[PDB]
DNA sequence: CATTAGA
DNA sequence: TCTAATG
């Protein structure tokens, strides 16, 4: 956590690039698990050779534990940090809709910059348009002043188109947050479960909603089960404009709901914990449901969830507000 | 790890 | 169809 941080976030450093800038999937994929491993050990590293007996550490690998260990620095790591062309991608990356392979590609190709996409905007693809477009207010956090005036617009036309909805804005929000990176809508209807086939116009329907009234700016992604778009605050009386926020939302079958909201709002800790548990006092827990363990290894069989209390009940646990649903 | 775009 | 990009 902190014996190992250099050695650590060196590794990582070392990974993310084998990723991006070269297509390394394997190289990239070998510095995670020793990053990973050395991550765990209890020890401080001394040198590589110690390093090296662990597990997924090799010959490569303790070689540059040395050069770290050894001078406070690394060249590969200070050449990368130098190098034009992989800074060149990390930085398209940042555009959304932009990934490695655009961004090599657009490399290639000689935009490296923010203008060079400008200037080209015919090369990039609608959702890469919206994310250029918004590059800023993309970047941007939501202040949770901001995100109690969004859930609030939010559950009002959820309400007024139908009634029967029912929606929750889930993530570290949902958790206190004094900040938040965009809204996580998750959307239910009695009349949409495991198996009654859809009602693709359910999510439809709200979408149209948002839209009609001026909340919903852009869709960078509508299909019939998740909808992944643009948002936007009335800009009052003038003076103050709302900057440019992600939003998605999703369709969920009523069965599926509390697990998936339990989940979603996390944390990432929490879950794991939460989940680790689960298995203890005899179930399993997942995205979508929760089922009992059967001893012959494994088991089956979907336990009937009304509120997150039912699943709290379940693995008899303490039931944990979000607020405190930190880990 | 599943959904969407797109070509 | 596959491949990429988001979460
Ligand atoms: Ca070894
Ligand atoms: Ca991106
Ligand atoms: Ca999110």
């Amino acid at each position: 956590e902190t014996l190992n941080g250099g050695i650590t976030d060196m590794l990582t450093e070392l990974a993310n690039f084998e990723k991006n800038v070269s297509q390394a999937i394997h190289k990239y994929n070998a510095y995670r698990k020793a990053a990973s491993v050395i991550a765990k050990y209890p020890h401080k590293i001394k040198s590589g050779a110690e390093a090296k007996k662990l597990p997924g550490v090799g010959t490569k690998i303790a070689e540059k534990i040395d050069e770290f260990l050894a001078t406070g620095k690394l060249r590969k790591l200070e050449k990368i940090r130098q190098d034009d062309t992989s800074s060149s991608i990390n930085f398209l990356t940042r555009v959304s809709g932009i990934g490695p392979s655009a961004a090599r590609k657009f490399v290639d190709e000689g935009i490296k910059t923010l203008e060079d996409l400008r200037k080209n905007e015919d090369k990039l693809n609608h959702h890469q348009r919206i994310g250029l477009k918004y590059f800023g207010d993309f970047e941007k956090r939501i202040p949770r002043e901001e995100m109690l005036q969004m859930q609030d617009i939010v559950l009002n036309e959820v309400k007024k188109v139908d009634s029967e909805y029912i929606a929750t804005v889930c993530g570290s929000f949902r958790r206190g947050a004094e900040s938040s990176g965009d809204m996580d809508v998750l959307l239910t209807h009695p009349s949409f479960t495991s198996e009654s086939t859809k009602q693709p116009k359910l999510l439809h329907q709200v979408v149209e909603q948002l839209q009609k009234v001026h909340f919903i700016t852009d869709t960078l992604s509508k299909g019939e089960t998740k909808f992944m778009g643009v948002c936007q605050l009335p800009s009052k009386n003038d003076e103050k404009e709302y900057p440019h926020r992600r939003i998605d939302i999703r369709l969920i079958p009523k069965d599926q709901y509390y697990c998936g909201v339990l989940y979603f709002t996390g944390s990432d800790i929490f879950n794991k914990n939460m989940r680790a548990h689960a298995l203890e006092k005899g179930f399993t827990i997942n995205e979508y449901t929760i089922r009992p363990l059967g001893v012959t290894g494994v088991a089956g069989e979907p336990l009937p969830v009304d509120s997150e209390k039912d699943i709290f009940d379940y693995i008899q646990w303490k039931y944990r507000e979000p607020k405190d649903r930190s880990e």
